[PDB]
């Protein structure tokens, strides 16, 4: 299990969290120097608990998928919570079963469907460690709408920021004030499968991607990642989808 408190939190212990969450993650290979996630787990060691605690000390439990990064559901006190997919439902059969009861979220786990239910993109949606404290909160009284916008800023600042190492320092820069993600945020997230594959055909491709990812950087422009020398392979990226779940 990690764990993460917002009670004292600053840029060092969330850094520590995510450093934590990362080492948790299993893998016998690296590709590139990058670790990369097995192709499938059996039975619970598939599933990480992440213990998050709000400012208060009120305490969630989240189950992340340990070959995807893929939050499949929570724990607040005696009733547990999942995604409406395939993946979630299996999880079920292994977390959280000393809940008292299982409420199915009204929606899938991938950032469309949530976008559609909370009613707003997540570029309009402010995040930070402030907007974690709120999460958590909210998470712990069951509301469909207001989870689905919790949910979307604790899928960001926990496995996204497991995932890049850009996406781990917008957050701490967020510590203590909330902004929305950055243009190059929301490119990273939607590419992690995408670079994720072209990482690893670079292996038997001289370092090469066999086709380009295109990504918006820091400043805003838009830019094509064709190597494994792009400071994106070498600095950013923190895991690997690995090729069979692609
Ligand atoms: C690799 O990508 C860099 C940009 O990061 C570029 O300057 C260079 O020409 C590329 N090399 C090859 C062999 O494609
Ligand atoms: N549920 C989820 N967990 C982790 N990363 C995600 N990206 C989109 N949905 C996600």
């Amino acid at each position: 299990d990690v764990s993460f408190r917002l009670s004292g939190a600053d840029p060092s212990s969330y850094g520590m969290f995510i450093k934590d969450l990362r080492n948790a993650l299993p893998h016998t290979e690296k590709v590139y120097n990058i670790p990369l996630l097995l192709p499938s787990v059996s039975g619970a060691g598939r599933y990480l608990l992440m213990h998050l605690f709000n400012y208060d000390g009120n305490t969630i439990t989240v189950a992340v998928d340990v070959t995807n990064v893929y939050i499949m559901g929570y724990l607040a006190l005696t009733t547990s919570y999942f995604f409406n997919e395939p993946a979630a439902d299996l999880a079920s059969q292994y977390v959280f079963r000393s809940a008292r009861r299982k409420i199915t979220l009204p929606y899938s786990g991938n950032y469309e469907r949530l976008q559609i239910a909370a009613g707003k993109p997540r570029e309009k949606i402010p995040i930070g460690l402030p907007a974690l404290d709120t999460a958590i909160s909210t998470l712990l009284h069951y509301d469909s709408t207001a989870a689905a916008g919790a949910l979307l800023v604790l899928i960001q600042t926990t496995a996204e920021a497991a995932r890049f190492k850009y996406i781990e320092q917008q957050i701490q820069e967020r510590a203590y004030r909330d902004e929305v993600p950055s243009s190059a945020t929301i490119s990273l997230e939607n590419s992690w499968s995408g670079l994720s594959k072209q990482i690893q055909l670079a292996q038997g491709n001289n370092g090469v991607f066999r086709t380009p990812t295109v990504l918006v950087d820091s400043k805003g422009n838009r830019v094509q990642i064709t190597n494994v020398t792009s400071n994106v392979v070498t600095s950013n990226i923190q895991l690997l989808l690995n090729t069979k779940n692609i």
